[PDB]
RNA sequence: UAAUAGCUUCUUAGGAGAAUGACGUAGCAUGCUACGC
């Protein structure tokens, strides 16, 4: 889309030296101790986002056993029989956090709050009915 | 640049409800006293 490739990196974490000093003053992080730091913020170079996406090379076209899958579907539907569902109106949709990204290209002009405010319920129902045809 | 969903903690604001207390007004019940018949 642009005239140059973007290489997004990942920063390292920020070290809470006060908590670490307090912990080691209490006898933590000793040699041979059972509790040791194993969870960190790992930094990434510019070739990270394209190296993770390349893992979609593990998705192969798999043809399933259809006489078996069509029975597994019935059993799974039996597993999902206690619930109820169906279409709701735009005034019945509850969004948890509206200060979230709206994806491309909509993140160039605002968050999801902008598009949930700018669209009335009428033209949200219109969009939903558009997606059914 | 920062997704979907769930749960939880904390803070603030608004409404509704409950409980207790306080004041004021109105209605009803009772006792005492003053006047008239
Ligand atoms: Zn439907």
């Amino acid at each position: 889309l642009t005239n140059n490739v973007a290489f997004q990196t990942v920063k390292p974490g920020n070290f809470n030296k006060d908590f670490y000093d307090f912990a080691v003053s209490k006898g933590f992080f000793k040699e041979g101790s059972s509790v040791e730091l194993k969870h960190f913020f790992f930094a990434q170079d510019g070739n990270a986002a394209i190296s993770d996406y390349d893992y979609y090379r593990y998705n192969l076209p798999t043809m399933c056993d259809i006489r078996q899958l069509l029975f597994v579907v019935e059993v799974v539907d039996k597993y999902f029989d206690c619930y109820d569902g169906g279409c709701i109106n735009a005034n019945q949709v509850i969004v948890n956090n509206l200060d979230k990204s709206a994806g491309f290209p909509f993140n160039k002009w605002g968050k999801a709050r902008l598009y949930y405010d700018s669209m009335s319920y009428e033209d949200q129902d219109a969009l939903f009915a558009y997606t059914k045809r």
